[PDB]
């Protein structure tokens, strides 16, 4: 006898497990058991992942209901799972989206100057360098302090919450409450701080005192600061780190992009497509009985949308393991999700990776791993796949 197939399959972010293609071909929706012991439907083809993500009867908000089958334990309060819905209901969606575009005057030059400073510091210190802790994550943190309008020197303490806040745990995490309550108190103080006049928190601070938003709660304003910092920093730092592995493992492409930097946006879109940064399928709870493939999903059941299942599906992306800069469908991957919950930071996340890669390739054209690839240590039981250190030489 064996037990039901367990997810996730592997915390490694540098290779896709052969099980994914076997599932996708033979059983593109099939039952699995999550780390909590709950059963779920794992969906692994492009067609069925898109069907679930575009049908709001597969609800994100409902995953937080008491008694639901769970992928993992909540690390935020249950109403915060509906964060974008609460931002939309408060009349703040357009304002939030406007503040986190990468097109803000000076923002790109700030990102390039920051990237070049971090790189020069590594060059001065000498190889080996850790491109996660001393490049990708400080670049993500500096970017998000600038986009929020908060002091750069407050970035490192806010960042140190994230190794707990983005855990994928079977059980509630006492330190995630301690750090969440402290980080909310910090954002509530930012909203009362007259020095904060720029970025997303300077905008929220003004709208909080405008009569049209006098009944939006202070808790929501503070929650937008904590969630957009945390989601943006973990997501951009982790994507850029694993994209740098994928580039270092393709010297032919590295060299192409160094020679023709105008191809960096196409290269980043393929690095998004092949990225294994999300450690778990995206969860949704069915609110109706819905046919998906050969399965009738029942109301109340959990569905998990496996992004690499869609993004490596050869029916959509032929030769899916290869980075090809001339595909006819290059932005149709699911790396930012799809539908109602498509990532609101997508443009910012693209620009952070394009600028970090352009800066790295000009400063360290010979960048290579300084350890054999199997020696990277992959974080476990986390919502992202990331190596704990990324040692390189150049
Ligand atoms: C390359 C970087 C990024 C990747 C790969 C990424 C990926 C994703 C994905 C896959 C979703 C959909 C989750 C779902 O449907 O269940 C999502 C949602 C989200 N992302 Fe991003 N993200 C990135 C950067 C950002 C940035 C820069 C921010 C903010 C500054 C951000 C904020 C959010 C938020 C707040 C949501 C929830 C949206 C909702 O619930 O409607 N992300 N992201
Ligand atoms: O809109 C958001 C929802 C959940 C999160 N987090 C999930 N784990 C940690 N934060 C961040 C933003």
């Amino acid at each position: 006898a064996t037990v039901l197939l367990e997810v996730p399959f592997s915390a490694r972010g540098d290779r896709i497990p052969d099980a994914v293609a076997e599932l996708r071909t033979r059983e593109p929706i099939r039952k699995v058991r999550t780390i909590t012991g709950a059963e779920a439907w794992l969906v692994s083809s492009y067609a069925l992942c898109t069907q679930v993500l575009e049908d709001r009867r597969f609800s994100m908000k409902e995953t937080a209901a008491a008694g639901a089958p769970r992928l993992n334990a909540l690390t935020v309060p249950p109403e915060v799972v509906n964060n974008m819905g609460n931002i939309a209901d408060a009349g703040l969606r357009k304002a939030v989206m406007k503040a986190i575009t990468p097109k803000a005057p000076g923002l790109e030059q700030f990102l390039r100057d920051t990237a070049n400073s971090l790189l020069d510091n590594l060059i001065t210190e000498g190889a080996p360098a850790d491109l996660r802790n001393d490049f990708a994550d400080p670049l993500a943190t500096a970017l998000h302090c600038k986009v929020l309008g908060i002091p750069q020197e407050d970035g490192p303490k806010l960042f140190r919450s994230l190794s707990i806040a983005f855990m994928s745990s079977a059980d509630p995490i006492p330190a995630a409450k301690i750090n969440w309550d402290r980080d909310i108190e910090y954002m509530a103080g930012i909203l009362e701080n007259p020095n904060i006049t720029t970025g997303l928190m300077g905008e929220l601070s003004r709208l909080r005192k405008d009569p049209a938003y006098s009944h939006v709660s202070d808790e929501l304003f503070a929650t937008i600061g904590v969630t957009f910092f945390g989601a943006g920093v973990i997501s951009t730092g982790s994507f850029l780190t694993t994209a740098l592995i994928s580039l270092i493992q393709r010297p032919q492409l590295r060299n192409l992009l160094h020679e023709k930097p105008e191809l960096i946006p196409a290269g980043v879109e393929e690095l998004l497509r092949i990225n294994l940064s999300f450690a778990d399928g995206l969860p949704r709870l069915a609110t109706a009985d819905i046919q998906v493939g050969d399965v009738l999903v029942r109301k109340g059941e959990l569905v998990l949308v496996l992004l690499e299942g869609a993004n490596f599906d050869p029916e959509h992306f032929p030769n899916p393991g290869s980075i090809e800069l001339d595909r006819p469908n290059p932005t149709s991957h699911l790396a930012f999700g799809r539908g109602q919950h498509f990532c609101p930071g997508s443009a910012l996340g693209r620009r952070h990776a394009q600028i970090g890669i352009e800066a790295l390739l000009k400063k360290m054209p010979g960048v290579d791993l300084a350890v054999p690839i199997d020696q990277l240590v992959w974080r476990t039981r986390f919502q992202r796949r990331i190596p704990e250190r990324l040692p390189v030489l150049w």
